[PDB]
């Protein structure tokens, strides 16, 4: 068992699973907490308990439950809680807590148990399991309050990336599309399927941030409480259509498809709520992280990315095109001085966020 700090958290690690590498991730969540200022947060997997721990150590929530179905995970939990607070951590039938400043609520058990054991309870639910969050979705839209948020990620890019078809299929129940744009395509299928879930609780969504970083899907959302709200959602999805001989892609609003080859359902709305996003990057910038220069890095790109479906990869198309391209700063340049906005995507090195159309695009990389 060694000790490790990570951000205001000293912890324990031997088993029971921790990776450093997502100290970015929970760096984030951090970061949003303490502008959204949820009181009720639930860490539903948390294996050390290092994510619980850091909201309670460095966001405003009020009571903090963290669960893990592991023994192990379990009894690490507890000693890790113990080691940044202070007080009696009463146990009971795999359940302590800790009842100070913040109360602290550590569980043993299956995270869909304990989600369905409080119902409409939570104002923020984190979902970070190992690989895919789908087996847990359904009841954790159930256990966030009706106007709650809830954070997902998904590990596994295999399916959302188009390399494994038919588990995307049964897993998201969507059509996947591989190549240089995959990285948003699996978030916008990330995105879409939390909404087409929720729709049956009339419960709508707004996108508060989702982005993909070092081979995960990350999706903030509000829960927004109503049937209307929820047609206004389904009306937000559509279907992606791309030609593999130019990297030509076509946009189609709407439930269905109606033209062959199409990919999707996906979130066709905001992956960013602007306003947030802008004061997320102040809040990290006056807040101590575990990573602050990379999270300053990722906040900083999103932040001035423009948000609009898709974009053009300057490198595949070339290869797909088989022409010769400029660089991406001068393209983005060169169609900013004809009007038209264009900005470097996080989805992508070569990727070019714009509203020009595509034959603009092509004329103007054209080397």
């Amino acid at each position: 068992l060694i000790e490790v700090q990570e951000g205001k958290a000293k912890i324990l690690i031997p088993p029971v699973f921790y990776n450093p590498r997502m100290a970015l991730n929970r760096d984030i969540v951090v970061v949003l907490l303490n502008i959204l200022n949820p009181k009720i947060v639930l860490d539903a997997l948390s294996a050390t308990g290092i994510r619980g721990i850091r909201f309670a150590l460095e966001t405003p929530a009020e009571e903090v439950w963290l669960n893990d179905i592991s023994e192990d995970a379990y009894e690490l939990m507890k000693r890790n809680v113990m080691l940044n607070f202070d007080g009696e951590l009463r146990e009971s039938k795999g359940r302590a807590i800790l009842k100070g400043e913040k109360t602290i609520v550590i569980n043993h058990d299956d995270a869909n148990r304990l989600m369905a054991e409080r119902h409409r309870y939570f104002h923020f639910i984190d979902l970070d399991p190992f690989g895919s969050p789908m087996e847990f979705l359904d009841t954790a839209l159930r256990s966030a309050k009706r106007r709650g948020i809830l954070g997902v990620t998904a590990t596994d890019g295999a399916p959302l990336c188009g390399a494994h078809p038919r588990a995307c299929l049964r897993k998201y129940l969507a059509v996947p599309l591989r190549g240089e744009l995959c990285h948003e395509v699996g978030t916008r299928i990330l995105v879409g399927v939390i909404a087409r879930y929720a729709a049956k609780y009339d419960l709508g969504i707004d996108v508060i941030l989702a982005y993909y970083k070092d081979h995960y899907f990350r999706a903030f959302v509000k829960l927004k409480d109503g049937a209307r709200k929820g047609d206004e959602t389904l009306e937000k999805l559509g279907y992606i259509y791309f030609d593999d001989k130019t990297g030509k892609f076509e946009l189609e609003q709407g439930f269905l498809p109606t033209r062959p080859n199409a990919y999707g359902p996906v979130w066709l709305g905001p992956l960013k709520d602007e306003k947030i996003v802008s004061k997320m990057v102040k809040e990290a910038e006056s807040l101590s992280l575990a990573r602050k220069k990379q999270a300053l890095k990722l906040l900083k790109m999103i932040d001035q990315e423009l948000d609009i479906p898709l974009f053009y990869d300057t490198h595949a198309i070339g290869r797909r095109l088989k022409i010769e391209t400029k660089k991406v700063e001068e393209i983005i340049s060169a169609l900013r001085e004809q009007g038209y906005e264009a900005t470097r995507t996080h989805f992508s090195p070569t990727g070019i966020k714009t509203s020009a159309p595509y034959e603009v695009f092509i004329e103007t990389i054209k080397r």
